[PDB]
């Protein structure tokens, strides 16, 4: 009865945040040093009321090598190779960026930044005047909330680095898998609304980083949509995703709605508030998971977007 | 001391209709059904407005045979061949759209839309319900003005079908190229403020359709980068742009800026209108070229940019 591009369909009045896209694709038309001195300005004013968490060196690890490099550079050598990073070039820097999961690059941009503030990294020019566009998009992401100003930035930071199509060579360098959380030491979410055993246990699951429960409640022809990525299909890529890239987020689910659809299947909407490890509690990015149940009550789709504002929630 | 991409950032004050890039962005997270009922929605109110020039038999012949193959069907399948072109997904008809020119997939597309008015192939439903973000993305489209409109629209249509972006190597399949019309007979456009010869040439020989006499005013590691696109760089690389998606053109430019630069390099800003020979006079773009000359006065980057507002066209 239904596909997985049916599925993407549900709930059709889940208003998302597409101003984050939206603003994404005004930023890719700019040059490299006015994207570069953009992220510059963006993250330095986000800062002034919202407090990243420092990587651990488990992260740090990983870059070490490529950072310690551009850290013995010259300062021309230095700013060439940042350019190279948003220029999306063909260098032994940008192939071995390119490999790296969204928390290494993010983690590298952390410690480039600190290096730049410190003098150890050349320094967006002080007598840089952004142009008319770019002034128009950081106006933009000013305006818009903190979580699609994260989410804006760390798009910015995982675009970058030569293009994973055509690597020749590629081990997809990720963080280590963190045991999953003690099960005596797990919490347990509670949604106004939802007592479907299927969804809760995926909340509690992925807060508790048990990645291979979460996945048994998973389909074979089942499917995960990130916010504004195309459906990652199967359970061996949804496990890998998992692993990779949804370590220590916190869901805290609020209310949802559960309705019976066509041919036995279950129709799930729950918004909520999620917590990235990178800025805890400082910030609460609005979420809806429209999940698409089959008649065995296992995930046929799961669908995780980022809400246009907190009004999105009821 | 200039390289393509510091030649990017020449004329920043130039302020460029982004809205274009970032509505494709916003349309391209809707699901193929929502993205093919509101290209519907939106091409029958601006159909109201601005009428578009029917393609000749030289455009049509192309597509024939893939509409034919479509007339032929029945309506699940007339639609799902839709949702696949819509979809990128790989099926045979997506990739014979994949190898056409941008002029062949808009022909394409009227006439399926002709057919879709005749009852010929499945039309969009009674009343299409559309989510509540492609509804935000239609009065976006509503709201922005009509070379904005068809420019939104053109990329939509140019971003169907196979993505050969994966492929070293693609199929082609282009208009034939025109031979220019002659010397005598052409018109000469006129730019208060610009006389740089290169920069008249180039707007005169374009409004000809005379591309070998075009290219011969770009240097050897010359660039163009057309409106939210990458620089296209090389003469050959540039030819062929020109050849396949450059016929019949109207550039009126109206003033512009000449200003010496580094290394006696000249730098040079034009604003005016274009005319696509789609809508003709019934749509006036307003765009900006930002030309940056070798000390050999040769075209070492040209960037053409949609501008945002007709208030940009005295910007300088
Ligand atoms: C790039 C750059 C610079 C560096 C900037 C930096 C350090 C930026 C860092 C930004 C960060 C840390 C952003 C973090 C964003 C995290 C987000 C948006 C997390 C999102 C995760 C979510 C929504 C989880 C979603 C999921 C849920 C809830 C599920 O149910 C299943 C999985 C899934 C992942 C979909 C500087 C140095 C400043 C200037 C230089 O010129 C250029
Ligand atoms: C796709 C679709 C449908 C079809 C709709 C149709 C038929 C849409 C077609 C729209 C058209 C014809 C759009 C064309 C727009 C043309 C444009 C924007 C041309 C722009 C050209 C410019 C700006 C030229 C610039 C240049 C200049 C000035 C230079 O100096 C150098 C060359 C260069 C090209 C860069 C329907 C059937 C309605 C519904 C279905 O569900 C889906
Ligand atoms: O020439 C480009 C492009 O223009 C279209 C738009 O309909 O055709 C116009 O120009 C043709 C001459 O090139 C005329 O034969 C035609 O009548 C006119 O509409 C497209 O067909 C073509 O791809
Ligand atoms: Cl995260
Ligand atoms: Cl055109």
């Amino acid at each position: 009865p239904f596909t997985i591009d049916t599925a993407r369909s549900i709930f059709p009045e889940t208003l998302a945040a597409d101003v984050v896209p939206a603003t994404i694709a005004r930023f890719k038309q700019l040059s490299a040093e006015d994207q570069l001195a953009l992220i510059w300005f963006a993250y330095l004013e986000m800062g002034k009321t919202i407090t990243i968490a420092a990587p651990g060196a488990a992260n740090m690890q990983f870059a070490e090598n490529t950072l310690q490099e551009i850290r013995q550079m010259t300062p021309l050598q230095q700013t060439q190779a940042m350019c190279d990073l948003a220029n999306r070039t063909d260098t032994p820097i940008c192939r071995t960026y390119a490999s790296w999961s969204p928390n290494i690059k993010l983690g590298f941009w952390y410690e480039l930044g600190r290096f730049m503030d410190q003098g150890l990294v050349a320094p967006i020019p002080e007598g840089y005047k952004l142009s008319a566009n770019a002034n128009a998009i950081l106006v933009t992401i000013q305006g818009i909330d903190p979580g699609q100003q994260i989410t804006v930035l760390r798009n910015c930071v995982v675009d970058m680095g030569f293009d994973t199509s055509k690597l020749g060579s590629y081990q997809r360098v990720a963080e280590p898998v963190v045991p999953p959380q003690e099960m005596s030491q797990r919490t347990k979410v509670q949604i106004e609304g939802v007592t479907n055993s299927t969804v809760l246990q995926y909340m509690d699951n992925l807060n508790a980083n048990d990645f291979d429960n979460l996945i048994s409640l998973f389909a074979e022809d089942g499917a995960l949509q990130p916010p504004f990525q195309k459906p990652i299909v199967g359970k061996e890529n949804t496990l890998r995703f998992f692993r990779e890239e949804c370590q220590n987020l916190k869901l805290i689910p609020e209310r949802g709605v559960s309705e019976p659809t066509e041919d036995g299947y279950t129709q799930i909407k729950v918004t909520g508030k999620v917590q990235t490890p990178w800025f805890g509690g400082n910030v609460g990015m609005n979420i809806a998971w429209r999940f698409l149940l089959n008649p065995e009550n296992k995930v046929f789709f799961v669908a995780i977007d980022l809400l246009a504002s907190p009004k999105e929630l009821l």
